[PDB]
């Protein structure tokens, strides 16, 4: 039997829950049980790969689209997906909008049933996107969700799927195995018979068995990989192509009055900035990996083709390594010390210490965060690293508790993934949602600008949309951009082939979940003969 060992996250033990619309699930579940309709391609510039549904037509208004489902696709139940389980799908969330992830209601008005094989999304603003975004919502089957009284706690421990793994072939507090779905409407093109998922809980456990070979696919932060993994056996390969942006968010609503008043502070922001040693951080703490993100905007240099370089230019000196520069403006901002410890009060005289977030585990962020704050105290600003687990550290957002968190974003063709989930005041509220709005600073223009995307084709006119996004988020310097990280990403030739790399860049080749192409770069694989 051909086992695939992966690891798309870790955990300190393995609780079963299979609900592909809640936070504690399984890192498993989306894709791999729950097929998407169609899966984008997001690096090779947002292609659709048609999976459960055959095909799709935007109204040319780009108020309502419809989609096809593909004939004769079977749940691991036998029962046929239909237009049904779609339906209910969306009527679910807003039946419960907590388990809207992506804030889809908002856009779909209805999900009509056309016909068995045939379903069509009325929209309540135009959004040539839509596809994209109803994509990424997962479909559960209705003939077996319809009997849940609640699926808002429902941890549907023993699912019925569309996708290639369904079957819970073991399951114990530090291992389960994911197998063949019996019934899969794709059989033919998987190779793989199961999903091997060890408990793994952080990046220094993964470091130890890695190396020992005993993984397949992961997408961790690995030190010194080329001496400590790939040259420590030929079957040790990786591949990081470029990704998005990574950077320091500041709460604009914390609680405490001092902490607002410097985080609410345009020049303590863009001091904060200017502290930062931003090549340093990626040569210490990601071992040379990424580049200096000096955009103000967030940007990144990737992306530069959409930039206007007199924005870029006017606030590149707030995002570049100036210490002098950092205590000059700190000063005639008014922040100085008045206690004598060293670092600087607010300009009412208030003493604070902010605490910078980012998960245990995630070790490259541990240590970008603890660099940070010694480069902060440098220019005066009080600082403290911490490490709550995962589900603190996001919750802590969600509920805007925390101070300054560091994290990365999600990654498209081009950067409206990146500006509309990091800054869309919609994405702000509601359960359910991730942290990368989370900030809580809002702005009716940039909004506007930003649901205006995608209600044009006209790319010059896209392009006028995106400097005005730039402008504003510039202007205010929301966040702290950091740096563009990278799709890590490690693969053994051990026992399995087809890999995607370099040679073979099929798309975007991480296992994390939130990557749907991971479904398409599991269906290439085959083991070794
Ligand atoms: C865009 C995003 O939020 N991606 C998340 C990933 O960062 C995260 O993976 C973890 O990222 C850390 C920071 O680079 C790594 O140190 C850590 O090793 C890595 N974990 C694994 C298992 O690869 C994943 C998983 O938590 O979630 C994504 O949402
Ligand atoms: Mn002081």
């Amino acid at each position: 039997r051909s086992e695939l060992t992966i690891v798309p996250d870790f955990y300190p033990t393995m609780v079963r829950n299979f609900n592909p619309y809640l936070a504690t699930n399984l890192r498993t579940t989306t894709d791999f049980i729950y097929e998407p309709l169609v899966v984008f391609n997001e690096m090779k510039g947002n292609t659709p790969v048609f999976r459960l549904a055959e095909s799709y037509k935007m109204a040319d208004d780009l108020m309502s689209v419809t989609f096809d489902i593909r004939k004769g696709v079977k749940w691991s139940d036998g029962e046929a997906f239909t237009a049904d389980d779609v339906v209910y799908s969306f009527g679910l969330l807003k039946a419960k909008p907590e388990l809207d992830q992506r804030g889809i209601n908002k856009w779909v008005t209805s999900v009509e049933k056309v016909d068995e094989y045939k379903v069509r999304f009325r929209l309540s603003e135009a959004n040539s996107n839509v596809p994209y975004e109803i994509s990424l919502i997962p479909i559960v089957a209705e003939h077996v969700w319809k009997d849940v009284k609640d699926p808002t706690t429902f941890t549907n421990e023993n699912p019925v799927g569309t996708g290639p793994f369904t079957v819970i072939d073991t399951f114990t507090p530090q291992l389960y195995i994911q197998c063949r779905n019996p019934n899969y409407w794709d059989a033919a093109n998987l190779e793989v018979d199961c999903l091997r998922v060890p408990q793994i809980a952080n990046n220094d456990q993964l470091l130890g068995k890695i190396v020992n070979s005993e993984l397949d696919w992961t997408s961790s932060f690995v030190p010194d990989i080329d001496r400590t993994y790939a040259a420590a056996n030929p079957n040790h390969h990786y591949w990081y192509p470029a990704a998005g942006t990574q950077a320091f968010m500041v709460n604009f609503k914390n609680p405490d009055p001092a902490k607002k008043e410097a985080l609410d502070n345009v020049d303590f922001r863009r001091a904060f900035s200017m502290a930062l040693d931003r090549q340093t951080i990626i040569d210490i703490a990601f071992y040379g990996s990424g580049t200096v993100n000096d955009f103000a905007s967030g940007l990144g240099y990737a992306f530069e083709a959409w930039s206007d370089e007199a924005t870029h230019k006017k606030y590149k000196g707030f995002n570049t390594y100036d210490v002098e520069g950092s205590k000059k403006l700190l000063a005639k901002a008014g922040f100085k010390d008045v206690n004598g410890d060293g670092f600087v009060e607010t300009p009412s005289g208030k003493s604070f210490e902010l605490l910078i977030q980012s998960p245990n585990g995630w070790t490259d962020f541990n240590n970008t965060v603890q660099l940070a704050v010694e480069q902060l105290q440098e220019v005066g600003i009080k600082a403290k690293a911490r490490t709550p687990e995962f589900a603190v550290y996001n919750q802590a957002m969600l509920e805007g508790t925390y101070d300054v968190a560091y994290t990365n974003y999600f990654h498209g063709a081009d950067p409206f993934t990146y500006w509309n989930s990091g800054y869309n005041s919609a994405l702000q509220s509601g359960d359910g949602m991730p942290r990368f709005a989370m900030h809580y600073f809002t702005d009716k223009k940039l909004d506007g600008l930003l649901d205006s995307f995608y209600k044009t084709a006209d790319k010059n006119e896209q392009l006028a949309i995106a400097h005005g996004i730039q402008k504003i988020i510039a202007e205010n310097q929301v966040t702290i951009p950091v740096m563009s990280g990278a799709w890590m990403y490690q693969y053994n030739t051990t026992r399995f082939t087809g890999w995607w790399s370099e040679e073979n860049p099929k798309g975007r080749p991480s296992v994390w979940a939130g990557i749907p192409e991971r479904l398409l770069h599991v269906l290439d694989l085959k083991p070794v003969k």
